[PDB]
């Protein structure tokens, strides 16, 4: 098994205003988005070290009584608010990833999208902050800096692709943005449960199967522990883990505005019998965002692509990427 090139980044120019230097990050970035589709950003800014600790700690002091009291409606029939936001449980001797999932900080009862029970808004629960002190003012704060983040890499994204520097950022907003964090706890577990093992065709052992992932993009921080690999041609290579560093990929909104200029990279989670967190922030944009399909390959850019409504794109997606690879 091979090495997937996966070059690092370093995105602080798309944070100025040198404008030639921001050109210099968009070629990296359409370079690593025309090859396996995965780069590194470096240089970003964020504190991924409080990041990790507090999420460890949160994970490893977390009891049954409360997992079912923040489950979400796959695991507690009371919940039926609960599609996206909140825990998906571990079963032990079956299922041996558990995960937290939250939403925008801004939706709250008094948000209209709320108030017009529009699907995939919903409202976070959180732990009591009295067994949990600081934990909901931490995953706040954090998505807004991982949002700050990702409103720079659009930037480059949209440079890369010709277009002005907003063409996507516009429709990143802090006020509707269905963008999510999941906190996943991988475990180490002996014996690992063979159920939660599944096995690839080519033999490899998966904790996860091959997907396209439903966003715009991906920004992954994850601990350092190697376990992705992205499909190519000549067949499956290892991403090297790099836990300094965030890792972004396309998803499959990137790819049909762009008619497949930048696919959306199929990817598989190797198993590996190690403790780890992956911390994915989906880059998801607003419930009646629509971007205009383009083809860069064109001079004129025509697509004969229909425009496709974001938060359709999101509900058909979300449901999809469950029913192929399962309940998380
Ligand atoms: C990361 N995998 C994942 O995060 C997998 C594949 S990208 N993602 C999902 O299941 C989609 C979660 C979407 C989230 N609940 C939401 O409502 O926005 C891993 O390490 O397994
Ligand atoms: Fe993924």
């Amino acid at each position: 098994v091979s090495k997937a090139n996966v070059p690092k980044i370093d995105v602080s120019p798309l944070f100025g205003d040198d404008q030639a230097a921001k050109m210099r990050v968009a070629q990296q970035i359409d370079a690593a988005s025309r090859d396996t589709g995965f780069f590194y950003a470096v240089n970003h800014g964020i504190n991924v070290q409080r990041l990790s600790q507090k999420t460890k700690e949160f994970h490893m002091s977390i009891t049954p009584e409360e997992k079912w009291d923040l489950a979400i409606r796959a695991y507690n029939k009371e919940h039926q608010d609960q599609v996206r936001a909140g825990y998906y449980l571990s079963i032990p001797g079956k299922k041996a990833v558990e995960s937290f999932c939250y939403l925008n900080p801004n939706f709250t009862p008094d948000h209209p999208r709320i108030q017009a029970k529009t699907p995939t808004h919903e409202v976070n629960v959180w732990p009591d902050e009295t067994k949990h002190p600081g934990f909901q003012d931490f995953a706040e704060q954090y998505y807004w800096d991982v949002f700050g983040l990702s409103s720079a890499l659009l930037k480059g994204y949209a440079l890369a692709l010709g277009k002005e520097e907003n063409f996507f950022a516009r429709h990143f907003k802090p006020d509707d943005t269905l963008a999510s964090v999941v906190l996943i706890r991988y475990p180490y577990l002996d014996p690992y449960p063979e159920a939660a093992i599944k096995t690839a065709a080519d033999g490899t052992k998966l904790s996860f199967e091959w997907h396209e992932d439903v966003s715009l993009i991906t920004v992954l921080y994850q601990s350092n522990v190697q376990n992705l690999q992205v499909e190519t041609a000549a067949g499956y290579q290892d991403i090297e883990a790099d836990d300094t560093g965030y890792l972004i990929n396309c998803g499959s909104y990137m790819a049909h505005l762009t008619n497949n200029y930048y696919k959306a990279p199929i990817h598989r989670v190797k198993w590996v019998n190690a403790e780890r967190q992956s911390l994915p922030f989906f880059v998801n944009l607003g419930y009646d965002s629509v971007i205009d399909p383009f083809d860069p390959r064109e001079p004129n850019g025509k697509s004969d692509r229909e425009p496709l409504s974001y938060g359709d794109y999101l509900q058909n997606g979300l449901v999809s990427l469950i029913n192929k690879n399962g309940q998380t």
